[PDB]
C-alpha cells in the first residue's frame, strides 16, 4: 500500500490522476519525482521550471553544481538529485525535445530510466513543450515501465483524452 489518491489505473504498474505535479508531490513526498529535464539541467519552462518554482531555485543551484562537475546529460538519459522540499529524490530525464529535432525513439530509452526505481511520481515525458503526442508517451510508458508510476497529467482535457483513447 501507498499514499498515492484518486489515480484511475491503466495497467499493472501504471496509474495516471489529473492533478498539477507541484501540488501532488508537495502532498505526497514521494521518494521519487521525475523531472522533465534537458541535458543542460535548465528549468525554465513547463514541468522543470514548475519544479524548480516551488523549490525557491534551490534545484537550479545544485542542478548548476551538477553540470559544472559533470557536464551536460545524454538525451534519453537521467540523473539522481535532491528532491528538495518536493520529494526525497528528484530523477531528472531527458525525454527527446521534438521542438528542437531530437529522435522520438529516445523516448524509450527515456523510460527505462524509471526502471531503477520501485515507485515513482512522473509526467508524461517529451509531452507539453517537449512537443511530442502524449498519447504516444503514454503508450511507451506502459510498454517500457516495469516499476510503479504514477502520472500527473497537468490538462484536464487531456487527461480525459487519455484515458478514453487508452488500449
Ligand atoms: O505537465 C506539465 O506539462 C506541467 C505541469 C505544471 C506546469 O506549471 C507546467 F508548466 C507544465
Amino acid at each position: 500500500v501507498n499514499s498515492f489518491s484518486g489515480y484511475l489505473k491503466l495497467t499493472d504498474n501504471v496509474y495516471i490522476k489529473n492533478a498539477d505535479i507541484v501540488e501532488e508531490a508537495k502532498k505526497v513526498k514521494p521518494t521519487v519525482v521525475v523531472n522533465a529535464a534537458n541535458v543542460y539541467l535548465k528549468h525554465g519552462g513547463g514541468v522543470a521550471g514548475a519544479l524548480n518554482k516551488a523549490t525557491n531555485n534551490a534545484m537550479q543551484v545544485e542542478s548548476d553544481d551538477y553540470i559544472a562537475t559533470n557536464g551536460p546529460l545524454k538525451v534519453g538519459g537521467s540523473c539522481v538529485l535532491s528532491g528538495h522540499n518536493l520529494a526525497k529524490h528528484c530523477l531528472h530525464v531527458v525525454g527527446p525535445n521534438v521542438n528542437k529535432g531530437e529522435d522520438i525513439q529516445l523516448l524509450k530509452s527515456a523510460y527505462e530510466n524509471f526502471n531503477q526505481h520501485e515507485v515513482l511520481l512522473a509526467p508524461l515525458l517529451s509531452a507539453g513543450i517537449f512537443g511530442a503526442d502524449p498519447i504516444h508517451s503514454l503508450r511507451v510508458c506502459v510498454d517500457t515501465v516495469r516499476t510503479n508510476v504514477y502520472l500527473a497529467v497537468f490538462d484536464k482535457n487531456l487527461y480525459d483524452k487519455l484515458v478514453s483513447s487508452f488500449l
